């Protein structure tokens, strides 16, 4: 079907541009003309729903949804074939039920959209089935290649025939499906939730994506007890994306993509080198400072690691640094980005826990500074011990010229931090302002931007957001089961004798997260673990801002821990060195991170005092 | 199918607003910032193509396409049933072939769109089939109502079955249609065009719409001689709408609709009454002046007749004027609008004849003033003869206040005329400027416009333009047949002994048009007659600007001529009087119009000298 080969990309880019313009107009009108608008937010959320659905469809087409690949890599090809067939079957079922629930909920929408002219909510609720059909088509398309390469046992015609038969049964004899209700045959009772979770773990491990396994577990739970209750909970699937705080993700991603161009990074690194280059430790300090500077704009670590390593490692190697130490420094300095705001992890945690993003950012600011100072101290100690030389002192004129060149680029982090801390802007408004400023600077003051490049960047940002959107909707759906069955209360009742001692609970949770982070990627681990943990945290009367900061730091420590750390692989690839050297170099730099984690775990006041002062 | 019940309206309104904004930006940038844009025109035309197709679809759904209804009104109901079935059959066939040719031409599009980034022309050519499917669905929908009320013999299931069978044949064995080629059975030869024209007339009279009958005639001609040649000509169907001069129609219509509000007309009429009300003839002069003022903004006569009669007739009746005279004045004064620019008829003539719209607009101004002066003279003569009284002289303060009130509204005609005459703007730019100014005035100075009202007005303007678009495309298609066979040359060769005497040819053409205008509406008559007349005019070396002006005046005279004059019916309805009295009152006022037509026919220098001076 060649004439619909770019529908999602083009339509999503158009919607993205429209939303960007709408929010820009809102901010400009409110701040300058003192003329607040009452429809901009509603329209932006309405469009964002469709943007998210389109991103999900693109990800489904390209087979990019996140999944756990630890046990998969240990399987033979023959064994992998069966499991890869099974996961396609499950995803087919998931998309079918997706379409069904979308149609039903669209038919059920009644209330109007006040503050937008009284329009009906059907406009919001219609995005689900319309894009679900396209997702089904994309899945069928991908099955052709899957079977062609020999990775699955099922062709596309099988799925087409099954879809036709299922639609016929649905539209002409739905009462037949009442034989797929597990409650007919066995009454499990209270153990239904435990069985559902047990099968959830297995299907997740065999290779099914997290976003689909979270849906399958809830469907099994409802089928096990009483099916007709699913209709009440199915509205959350759509209501989750209609959120204003969640809207800041794509714009932060776009800002990072725009600022990650080669020209800007060169200026920033040149300034940092001219500044910090002449001290004992030298290029290590330069690398840490550059990472800290880029943290204020980037919302992720791997982007920083893969954007600057080629440049930094050259300087450190040339100065006289060993390969293992330089790899370790490059890998370790990357975790600053997710901690210093803005940060995608904090946004996800706030959305899941219904906490305010601004307080999370303010609370998490300090740990970034502590980690940076500790890293500088350790780098100084190592460089002094190993007897490296000192680079020449830079003269003033080079500092002046480097600062003059980098001025506009380095101004952005101050913009964002001032906008958020002072309360002038909300996080979404701050993201919009940063994106607009970056676009202006790229187009005019550096000439590196063009309209086609901007459109491609918007498409890329939407594609990235699509992966997160599915997990968000499904985790919101799964939280319904978790809360209804009161799993947290039962777990707390089981874990007696540790109450009144929250320190032991924190230690246990930290140990569990540290152990799990060795084999599972951070992004999947967050969604896997948070829904079960947040209610248990609320059970013991643990502050949620501090809990969010602690969990985010503990998960970011994961990308450094063998076997499976993305930072290690990226650094080894970029610097052209064996992963063993990178690992041995990182080992000496893990002590500061562990010490910081211990300090914040035992002294919550450190985290919790700044946000109260500011808010 | 409830959830697609407003698709055309909403999408077309959105596209209309987008085009309006694009042209506004182009004009503002070029005139103020001296920064010409090279993509605005291409984008506007590309969007206008889709707007026109959507309008055609809406008109097809509502059954509003123009047709000749003279012979139809004389038929019994039982005899009307057969013909009404036949016309549905023919329209079904026409839409089917429309879809087929759209698909073929979209597949055949190769060249790119320079000045728009090199995009492919498939974007332009894709509008045809996509909307043709929707037109087919709307036709099938309307057939249900048609059969329900007993006006046709065929249900909708019949058409659905026929469409399915025809599509199956088209897609799986198209070589079967080669039995529908009339050239297999009889080789008519040179008489093919004559036979096609004869059947064209025959089917047109039984009530088939003009737009479909032209297409049917062309298809029959091609099938009669050699079918495969149709593919070369089918591109004009799409290329006709991709025209910049044609883009001025909807915006002039929108300007008229916006300015036809109750408040503005009240101010204009109050000013006119305060100005011209105290002279022998009085309210007649007032009515003529008000019509002249409204001509500069309105592009049609019936709109002026129906938007002002209720107010004018009251004043004339109260003054002491008889009913027949007041009806005659009201009916006669309406023909100023189509003559004084802007005018839709002149735009259509220029599009069909490839002449410049600006020259036609400048040339048609003088007759619009001669007619007004002659009408004033005749009204004075009648009022003096019948001994009506004189109204009191208005004092200065009322004149000052009426002016002060109407100032902004009455400014618009000067805006348009100055913009066009001075060469500052092209007609499309002038239309855009007038629409923007009217919107601004309605929203701010007079506080009468709202976004919903503007959207509804845009929808109405698109609906009106949809009717014209189909006739434009089909007449462009039919011109190919007319030019290929050289009908004009043969007609000229038949009509020997009149060459070297263009006066006799003009007299013959004028007599024919005057005779035809008695039974056929002006809008249908223009498309019916122009395609054959224009080549014959070119044959005799007759200037085309003068020919266009003369034909437009001759056709506008039609709406006054019984049996069938729309002006008479509208005036009788609005003034609540019998059509016989309206006719007998119009009779005395037809002498000035005939004298003006004779004068311009015998003295082309009256028309042809102003445009040469200005251009
Ligand atoms: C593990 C995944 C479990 C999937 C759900 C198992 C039972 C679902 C069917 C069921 O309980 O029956 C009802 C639910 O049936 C469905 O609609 C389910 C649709 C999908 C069924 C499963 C598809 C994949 C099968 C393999 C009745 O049908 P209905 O809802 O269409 O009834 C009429 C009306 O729509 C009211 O809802
Ligand atoms: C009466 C039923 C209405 C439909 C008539 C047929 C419409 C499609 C005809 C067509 O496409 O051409 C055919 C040829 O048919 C004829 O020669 C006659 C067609 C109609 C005859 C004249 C109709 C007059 C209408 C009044 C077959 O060749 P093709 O053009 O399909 O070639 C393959 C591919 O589709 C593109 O080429
Ligand atoms: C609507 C999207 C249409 C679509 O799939 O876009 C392309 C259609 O080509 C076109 O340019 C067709 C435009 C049709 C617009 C309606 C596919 O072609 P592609 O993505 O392989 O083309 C690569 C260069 N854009
Ligand atoms: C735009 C796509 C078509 C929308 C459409 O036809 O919906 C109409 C409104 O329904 C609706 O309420 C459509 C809601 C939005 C549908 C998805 C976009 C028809 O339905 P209607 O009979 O209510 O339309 C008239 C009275 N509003
Ligand atoms: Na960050
Ligand atoms: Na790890
Ligand atoms: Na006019
Ligand atoms: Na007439």
């Amino acid at each position: 079907m060649k004439y619909i080969n770019k529908l999602e990309e083009w339509l999503g880019g158009a919607l993205f541009i429209a939303i960007f313009g709408i929010l820009i107009a809102q901010i400009l009108s409110r701040q300058v003309f003192h003329s607040p608008l009452i429809w901009s937010e509603e329209l932006a959320k309405l469009l964002f729903v469709y943007v998210g659905m389109l991103g999900i469809s693109v990800a489904v087409r390209k087979q990019e949804h996140v999944f756990i690949d630890f046990l998969t890599n240990l399987m033979p090809e023959k064994i992998r074939k069966f499991t890869n067939t099974f996961v396609q079957l499950l995803v087919f079922i998931c998309i079918f039920l997706f379409i069904h629930f979308g149609i039903r909920t669209f038919n059920g929408a009644s209330f109007p959209i006040d503050a937008l002219g009284g329009i009906s909510e059907k406009w919001i609720f219609a995005a689900l089935p319309v894009v679900a059909i396209l997702m089904m088509f994309r899945f069928i398309q991908a099955q052709t290649l899957n079977f062609k390469t020999g990775k699955s046992y099922l062709p596309a015609t099988f799925f087409i025939i099954s879809a036709v038969i299922l639609f016929a049964i649905l539209f002409f004899a739905p009462d037949w499906f009442k034989v797929l209700r597990i409650s007919n045959y066995i009454k499990l009772g209270s153990s239904s939730v435990y069985v559902a979770l047990l099968v959830w773990l297995i299907i997740m491990f065999i290779g099914v994506p997290v976003g689909w396994s979270l849906f399958i577990a809830t469907l099994l739970y409802f089928s096990m007890t009483r099916w007709n209750v699913v209709n009440a909970a199915t509205e959350k699937l759509v209501y989750s994306l209609d959120s204003f705080p969640l809207l800041a993700v794509p714009f932060y991603i776009l800002t990072g993509i725009l600022m990650n161009t080669g020209g800007i990074t060169e200026r920033i690194f040149n300034f940092a080198k001219a500044l910090l280059g002449h001290y004992t430790g030298g290029m290590g300090h330069v690398n840490i400072g550059a990472s800290l500077l880029f943290s204020g704009m980037s919302g992720s670590a791997l982007a920083d690691a893969g954007g600057l390593g080629q440049l930094e490692i050259k300087a450190m190697r040339d100065a006289g640094y060993d390969d293992d130490i330089c790899g370790g420094i490059t890998a370790a300095s990357c975790i600053i980005g997710p901690l210093v705001p803005p940060s995608i992890a904090m946004i996800i945690y706030g959305v899941i826990a219904n906490e305010s993003i601004a307080k999370l950012f303010i609370a998490g600011f300090i740990p970034g500074v502590l980690i940076t100072l500790a890293l500088m101290a350790m780098n100084y100690r190592i460089a002094k011990k190993r007897g490296y030389p000192r680079t020449p002192k830079a003269t003033r004129e080079q500092l002046c010229s480097s600062f003059k060149q980098s001025f506009w680029a380095i101004l952005t982090p101050l913009l964002i931090i001032g906008g958020i801390f002072s309360g002038l802007f909300s996080p979404t408004e701050s993201a919009i302002v940063a994106a607009a400023y970056s676009v202006i600077i790229g187009k005019f003051v550096y000439k590196e931007l063009t309209l086609k490049s901007l459109f491609n960047s918007c498409i890329e940002a939407m594609a990235i957001t699509g992966v997160v959107a599915l997990m968000i909707m499904t985790v919101t759906f799964f939280g319904d089961m978790i809360a209804r069955e009161q799993v947290a209360m039962r777990v707390a009742d089981v874990f007696v004798a540790v109450a009144d001692s929250p320190l032991t609970v924190l230690i246990m949770i930290n140990a569990l997260l540290l152990f799990l982070g060795m084999f599972i990627d951070a992004l999947a681990l967050q969604f896997l673990v948070l829904p079960m943990l947040i209610p248990i945290a609320m059970q013991f009367n643990i502050d949620l801002i501090f809990f969010g900061v602690m969990t985010t730091l503990n998960m970011m420590v994961g990308i450094l821990t063998p076997p499976m750390g993305m930072a290690l692989f990226v650094v080894a690839r970029v610097g052209n060195m064996s992963v063993s050297t990178v690992t041995k170099g990182v080992l000496p730099f893990l002590i500061p991170v562990f010490v910081t984690l211990v300090l914040i775990t035992i002294f919550p006041q450190i985290i919790t005092f700044v946000p109260n002062l500011l808010i």
